[PDB]
C-alpha cells in the first residue's frame, strides 16, 4: 500500500550494516534506487565490493563501503569507522542496523556457550557500540532515523532459538531506551521485524522450509523505505512488522 | 497477593538462590529456609555468604551450604564445576532462583561506558545462561522443578537512562520464554518475577534521590517468591509476575 516517489531519499545519507547479503543488500540497492547516498558496512570485502559495483552500474555513482567485523571489534574499532565516515560525509540521515548472527538452533541444554556469547556480541554489544559511535553523525541530520532489526522471536520466545531470540528481545529493549532518550530531539528510533524472508540465514534456521513460500527481501522493502523517508518522521519507539499477517514459524 | 502458606510448604525441597548475600536474594534464602527448604546459597563474597548461612543456622539449627561463583568472571567450565559440586551433595534441585544482577550506571546511551555495558550483559545474561545450562540436569530430577529469573519494569518497557540494564532485562524475559517453551512438556516450569521498587542498595543506586522508607522491603514482597517455589504454582510457566502489581513503576513519591 506504500508507493513513495522515486526520489523519496534524494540527498539522504544512509548507512546499512550487513549490506553484503540478504535483506541489507536489498536495502542498500533499494535506498540507492530511491535517491540516497548509501554507505555499505559488512565484514566481507569481496561481497561489499560486489554490491557497490551493482549500485554504481545503476546509479552511475560508486557508493563507499567499510569493513567492520562486529564480533571482534573492540570499543575503539567502532569509533574508527565513524571517524572514517565523518571524513567523507557531514551527517548520517539514516542508520539501518541489519547485521545479525543466528548462532545455533537447538535446545538451551546444548547451546554452545561461546556461540551464545558471539550472538550477544554481534547482535547486542557491538550493535550498541556502533550506535554510540554514529550518534553524533545522526544528530547532524535535520530528522535522523535509526533502525534496528528484530524478529518474530524478539517479541515471543520460541523453543530452540536460544541466543538469537534472547538477543532480539535485547534489541527491542535497546531500541526503546534510545527512542525515549531522543523522543523530542531530531532523531527517531524504531525496529523492523522483517518476518520470515528468503535469505540464507532463514534457510539455516529452517532447513526443511521451502523458501519459495516466503516473501523476498524486495517484497518487504516498503517498510524499509517508509522508515527512512519523511512520512515516518513523527514515529519513534515502535517495532513495525514488514509482514503483519504472516503466521509465525515455518511456512506451511 | 495474600498468599499465606503453611510453614512446611518447602519441606524436602532443595532450592538454590543466587545473589543470596544481600537484598532480595538474602531475604529469599532466609524465607525459603523458614518454610522448610534445604537452601543452597550462591554469591561472590564468601564472608557475606557465611553470615547469611549462619543466620539461617541460628534459626533452623541446620546450616545451609554456600558456593562462591563470580558471574562477571566465571567460565562455562566454572559453572559446570559448581553444578558438579552440588550434584555430589544433592540428588536434585527443586528450585533455582536467579536473583543476582548488576545495574551498571544510570545514564544516556551516548555516555554509556562500553566496559560496564559488557559487564552488565555478562552477569545478567551470559553467566545467568551458563549457570542455567549447568543446573538443568539437577532441575530435571525434581518431580516439579521451578526455575525463576528476575526481571524489572524496564525489562517490559525500556526507559531513558536505563541502558545496559534495561537491555539485559529484556534479554532475561526472552531467555525465560525460550526455556519455558522448551520444557512445557516436562517437569520443569520457568517464569520471571519483577520485584518492583524494593528497599535494597541497587535500588538506591538506581534512584539516588528516592526515600527508601517509602518502599516495601524484601520481606514485604516474599509471598510471590514462596508461591513460585511451592506446589500451588505447578501449572504456571512462561509468565512474568509482578510482586507489587498495585505500584506505578518509577521513583517512590
Ligand atoms: N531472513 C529472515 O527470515 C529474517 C527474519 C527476521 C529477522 N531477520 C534479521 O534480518 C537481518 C538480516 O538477516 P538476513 O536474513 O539478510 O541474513 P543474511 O543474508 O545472513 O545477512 C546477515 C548480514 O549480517 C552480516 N553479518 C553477520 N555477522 C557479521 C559480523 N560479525 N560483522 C559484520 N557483519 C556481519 C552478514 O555479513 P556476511 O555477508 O559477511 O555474511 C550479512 O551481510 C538480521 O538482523 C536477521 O536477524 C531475518
Ligand atoms: N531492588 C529493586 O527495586 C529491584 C527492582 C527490580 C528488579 N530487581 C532485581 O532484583 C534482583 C536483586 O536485586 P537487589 O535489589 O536485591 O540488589 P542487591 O542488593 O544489589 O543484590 C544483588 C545481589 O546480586 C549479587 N551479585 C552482583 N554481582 C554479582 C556477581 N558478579 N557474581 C555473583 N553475584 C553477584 C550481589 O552480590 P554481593 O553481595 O557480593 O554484592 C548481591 O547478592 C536483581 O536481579 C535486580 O535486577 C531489583
Ligand atoms: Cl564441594
Amino acid at each position: 500500500h506504500y508507493q513513495p516517489k522515486q526520489d523519496l531519499l534524494q540527498n539522504r545519507i544512509i548507512l546499512v550494516t550487513g549490506a553484503s547479503d540478504g535483506i541489507g543488500r536489498e536495502a542498500a540497492l533499494t535506498y540507492a534506487r530511491y535517491g540516497a547516498t548509501v554507505i555499505l558496512l559488512g565484514r566481507n570485502e569481496e561481497k561489499l565490493r560486489r554490491v557497490a559495483q551493482h549500485i554504481a552500474d545503476e546509479q552511475h555513482v560508486q557508493p563507499q563501503w567499510f569493513t567492520l567485523d562486529l564480533l571482534t571489534c573492540t570499543a575503539e574499532e567502532c569509533r574508527q569507522v565513524a571517524d572514517r565516515i565523518a571524513a567523507h560525509y557531514p551527517r548520517l540521515d539514516g542508520v539501518l542496523h541489519n547485521a545479525g548472527l543466528l548462532g545455533e538452533i537447538g535446545p538451551m541444554s546444548e547451546q554452545d556457550p561461546q556461540i551464545w556469547q558471539d550472538v550477544m556480541q554481534v547482535n547486542v554489544n557491538a550493535t550498541f557500540m556502533l550506535t554510540q559511535a554514529l550518534l553524533p553523525l545522526l544528530l547532524k541530520s535535520d530528522a535522523g532515523s535509526l533502525v534496528f532489526t528484530s524478529s518474530s522471536v524478539g517479541r515471543q520466545g520460541r523453543a530452540n532459538w536460544g541466543a538469537y531470540a534472547t538477543s532480539k528481545f535485547a534489541t527491542e529493549g535497546m531500541m526503546q531506551v534510545l527512542a525515549d532518550e531522543y523522543q523530542n530531539r531530531s532523531l527517531r528510533v524504531n525496529c523492523i521485524n522483517p518476518g520470515g524472508t528468503r535469505t540464507s540465514m532463514r534457510a539455516s534456521a529452517f532447513p526443511t522450509e521451502d523458501p519459495q513460500k516466503l516473501k523476498t527481501p524486495a517484497d518487504i522493502m516498503p517498510l524499509y523505505l517508509w522508515l527512512m523517508g519523511d512520512d515516518s518522521r513523527r514515529k519513534t519507539g515502535m517495532t513495525f512488522d514488514a509482514q503483519p499477517g504472516r503466521k509465525p514459524g515455518i511456512a506451511q
